[PDB]
């Protein structure tokens, strides 16, 4: 029936039935369509209080909460999926990770060398495809597969 990590779900403000992945954290409306080497993604990084370096280039103590954190990547999840605004130029501006420099961009990888939420949303997403927010010791991600 479903692809595996998918399931259905029911939206509580509307009552129409969604897909949710569990490890991507993505949801939508449609039924999902449906390994390799080696993924290509970019990433938009919000670090909080109590990730593994708490510092990034726009910030040297970086003070803020998980919960604001996650606040902040919702608010650019939302803004992506309406179109105002371009992954691309979110994570130029506003990634705590030094990859924000090239658009959020980290180039190719294979299975073991990310961590390994980060991994398992990557190599679970299918190409174009944007993760939901995803949970590492560096803090919390959007994840986009270009490759
Ligand atoms: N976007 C979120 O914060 C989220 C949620 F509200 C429920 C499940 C998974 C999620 F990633
Ligand atoms: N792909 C990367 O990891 C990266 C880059 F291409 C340029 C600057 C910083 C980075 F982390």
């Amino acid at each position: 029936k479903l692809p595996p990590g998918w399931e259905k779900a029911m939206s509580r403000s509307s009552g129409r039935v969604y897909y949710f992945n569990h490890i991507t954290n993505a949801s939508q409306w449609e039924r999902p369509s449906g390994e390799p080497a080696r993924v290509r993604c970019s990433h938009l990084l919000v670090k909080h209080s109590q990730s593994r370096r708490p510092s990034s280039w726009r910030q040297e103590k970086i003070t803020r909460t998980k919960e604001e954190a996650l606040e902040l990547i919702n608010g650019y999840i939302q803004k992506i999926k309406s179109g105002e605004e371009d992954f691309e130029s979110l994570a130029s501006q506003f990634s705590d990770c030094s990859s924000a420099k090239a658009r959020g961009d980290l180039g190719a990888f294979s299975r073991g060398q990310m961590q390994k939420p980060f991994e398992d949303a990557s190599f679970a997403l299918r190409t174009g495809e944007m993760s939901g927010p995803v949970f590492t010791d560096s803090g919390i991600h959007i994840i986009l597969r270009t490759e």
